[PDB]
DNA sequence: CCACATGCGCTGAA
DNA sequence: GTTCAGCGCATGTG
């Protein structure tokens, strides 16, 4: 029939917001979504990716595949030979083995080359690390010389350069999608970002940059992210694809209240010691009030009203600990609620929870690293493919 | 200079 | 090596 098979390759895959968004819109597009491959080295993300996206996977105690050597328990550092031994002969090893075998996980982007990068990819995503780009962090940036984690962007450059020479034009990925944080468009980062856009044109791609807020895509979260959607020059001509004006999109509001889960056994914060003020609403529809003498870290010092939207969920720190005011008291958004906040489903969260391998704080960590799924649904909805 | 808005962060002690 | 409570300022707009 006219079912189009869509082969997706996810670099820096995390828990697969990209794959989730494609499977969500697939039926409406008459698409069949297929794993071409992925690159993710973070043990908790990989386990969780498998939990969320597997069909009929049955975990068991297994030896770790002998070439699974570049993986990380914290997402920043490679695991030692000893840490690898500790994963060997466990249920967790089976998740890592399954990711390799069934999802074609290549684990470490540095280990990706023209000899293992799949041909004929329809959608190639690269949500590269934001650490050195985020305004919340130290802003070391992405200068090539510095070899930073956000600088792993230049590994994507390497890969494209390599495959350009060995692949036919038609074997090159059809669509590319970058995601990163808003500070990528800062004055200090523009030089590097512009250098990247010029390389993409060098590689035969036509691109558009979008700065999109999750709050405009049916979410109760202020989260501004930069996307660079690219289309291969010739495929643009063959399809007649045109870039949509996604920055003009505004959907109906959603409030924090709309995703909250009722419980009788929540832990409430004792804030009796701290002076406070009326709630105040900013232009963005964040309704918040400060806690005085709480900490010296600004972003930690706010309680949010559930009748507005909330702040960007971060993996760690202040914005991973989102305090909301409810009738029963002030509490943090829970891991379930953080999954819902990134527009994953309750069933997605239950699958990760049921693995019994991911702590509550690690579940928030991987949610905070992710992308709100309906932003991606909106972007992927604009894509065109040539009829079979 | 100011007031305001906002953050897929970092790390050392236990 | 883990883990997370305690910790600040960058990058804006007006
Ligand atoms: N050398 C490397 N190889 C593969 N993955 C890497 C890497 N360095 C960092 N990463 C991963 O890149 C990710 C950036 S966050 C991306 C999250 C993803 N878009 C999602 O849906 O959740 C992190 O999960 C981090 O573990």
């Amino acid at each position: 029939d006219k079912i189009k098979v869509i082969k997706v390759f996810e670099a820096f895959a995390g828990i697969g917001s990209q794959f989730k968004a494609l499977k969500n819109i697939a039926r409406s597009k008459n698409w069949e979504i297929q794993h071409s491959g992925m690159v993710e080295w973070f043990v908790d993300a990989i386990v969780s990716y498998v939990a969320i996206h597997s069909k009929n996977f049955n975990p068991k105690i297994e030896r770790l595949d002998r070439d699974i050597l570049s993986i990380s328990n914290d997402s920043k550092m490679p695991i030692s030979e000893y840490g690898i031994k500790k994963i060997n002969n466990t249920i967790k090893a089976s998740y890592l083995n399954y990711a390799k075998k069934h999802f074609n996980n290549l684990f470490d982007i540095k280990k990706v080359n023209k000899d293992n990068f799949p041909k004929n990819i329809d959608i190639f995503t690269y949500s590269f690390p934001c650490q050195d780009l985020s305004v919340q962090g130290l802003q070391k940036g992405i200068d090539k010389e510095l070899n930073t984690r956000s600088g792993l962007l230049w590994e994507i450059e390497r890969i494209l350069e390599e495959i350009k020479n060995s692949f036919s034009k038609e074997e090159m990925p059809k669509y590319l999608l970058m995601e990163n944080v808003k500070n990528l468009l800062s004055h200090k980062n523009k030089k590097n970002y512009n250098t990247w856009l010029k390389q993409l044109e060098k590689f035969g791609y036509k691109s558009k940059t979008y700065l999109l807020n999750s709050k405009n895509f049916d979410n109760c979260q202020n989260r501004e992210r930069v996307f660079c959607l690219s289309i291969r020059d010739d495929y643009l001509e063959k399809t007649g694809f045109k870039f949509k004006e996604l920055e003009k999109v505004k959907n109906p509001p959603k409030k924090i209240k709309d995703i909250l889960v009722d419980s009788s056994n929540y832990k409430y914060l004792n804030l009796n010691k701290y002076e406070t003020t009326t709630f105040r609403e900013t232009k963005s529809n964040i309704i918040s009030r400060p806690l005085k003498n709480y900490t010296t870290f600004n972003s930690e010092n706010y309680v949010y009203n559930i009748n507005g939207i909330g702040p960007t969920l971060t993996a760690s720190g202040a914005n991973s600990r989102i305090k909301i005011e409810t009738q029963q008291g002030v509490r943090y958004l829970t891991p379930l609620e953080c999954f819902k906040y990134m527009q994953f489903d309750v069933n997605d969260f239950k699958k990760v929870q049921s693995t019994n391998l991911i702590s509550e704080n690690k579940m928030i960590y991987i949610a905070g690293n992710s992308i709100p799924v309906k932003i991606l649904e909106a972007i992927f909805n604009t894509l065109e493919f040539v009829n079979n």
